[PDB]
């Protein structure tokens, strides 16, 4: 089964967790805990550019997000069904990965900066990225954002909308489809077990789970 | 058949790398330059960027949005995305880490001045040390004349292309990995790539003060 090397965090690999788990495959983590934990694994040769996500799954051991996810969906049957489809989830979950890479990195902006960041990541969600996802779903009226099939799409979507919640719980209230295809997803069986407690689903990042990560870079 | 339709400004850009993946693939394709302001509100309004940026580019059918579903869809559409989904992860897992060098590269000249030479000096520690033995080892591996399958890929592409970048920045940072300066030599030399190359190709220029 698939080896997740991570730090016990959301971070970069969280959205790894959601999209395994939401096919149903089951996973270990080995947590990495210090900057000597880290050293083992450059050194050790496991990790090509010396940096973590890594995970190891049928032989490999991949590095970078994108490569583990594309890999993921494609062996999950999770990427559509030919490459016009894999175009449309491809500039889905890239706009969502622009967002949550704003999302990700606020707790590491420097503190003068944190207001106008977070103001700005509202801002793009209202205006750009919620109408931009609730237009697709109005277009086809389907349950799911493309092949009227369950897709990496949906989870990956799904999972920033949690995100969102966190940070404005009014921020979806405009966008109807959205807050349906998040419960439609979310009681998907592999989804509703991922979201209860107990799961390898990771909490928002502290302070102290913070600094401890500063402390390994 | 249409051709496809870059729209972006006339620059490199977050364009380029695609320019180059269409022009090795021998592909036609036709660039509608972004000039102003007008010109980008133009294409917001038109309903024909999905969140509402370029890179955008025509083909199939299609709108797309975001520099790596474009490329993607093409590497794809033209065979040059490993044979299996295998092959697709060394590639995805090699041409990551090129884009990650190439972000840094592509955000020097609108780094703070203060800045600069600290964001410099750590771009080329990271080359001398972390990307460029990583891409060395991959050739020294195998000793083929690809990065993957032994068969052209976008890899190999997206690798030169910022090894040219890389050369602009420092040429003497490429001295010691002679591998890679045989992978930049024999893949500028393919027909597609040399034309490329070549004076009146759509390859852009360096960026300087006017296009800012
Ligand atoms: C200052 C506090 C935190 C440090 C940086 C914020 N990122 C993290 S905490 S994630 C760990 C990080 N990995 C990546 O950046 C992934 C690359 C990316 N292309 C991907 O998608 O995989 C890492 O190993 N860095 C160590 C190092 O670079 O020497
Ligand atoms: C930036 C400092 C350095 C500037 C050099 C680069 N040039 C630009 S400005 S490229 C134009 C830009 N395009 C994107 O950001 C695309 C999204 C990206 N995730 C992709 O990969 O596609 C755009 O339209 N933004 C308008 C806007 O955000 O309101």
């Amino acid at each position: 089964k698939p080896k997740l090397h991570y730090f016990n965090a959301r971070g970069r690999m969280e959205s790894t967790r959601w999209l395994l788990a939401a096919a149903g495959v089951e996973f270990e983590e080995k947590f990495i805990k210090s900057a000597e934990d880290l050293d083992k694994l450059r050194n050790d040769g496991y990790l090509m550019f010396q940096q973590v996500p890594m995970v190891e799954i049928d032989g490999m051991k991949l590095v970078q997000t994108r490569a583990i996810l594309n890999y993921i969906a494609s062996k999950y049957n999770l990427y559509g069904k030919d490459i016009k489809e894999r175009a449309l989830i491809d500039m889905y979950i890239e706009g969502i990965a622009d967002l949550g890479e704003m999302i990700l990195l606020l707790p590491v902006c420097p503190p003068e900066e944190k207001d106008a960041k977070l103001a700005l990541i509202k801002e793009k969600i209202k205006n750009r990225y919620f109408p931009a996802f609730e237009k697709v779903l109005k277009s086809h009226g389907q349950d799911y954002l493309v092949g009227n099939k369950l897709s990496r799409a949906d989870i990956h979507l799904v999972e920033l909308l949690y995100y969102v919640e966190e940070l404005d719980s009014s921020l979806i209230s405009s966008f109807p489809l959205l807050k349906a295809l998040k419960t439609r997803i979310s009681n998907l069986p592999t989804v509703k077990k991922f979201l209860q407690p107990g799961s390898p689903r990771k909490p928002p990042m502290d302070e102290k789970s913070l600094e401890e990560a500063r402390k390994i870079f």
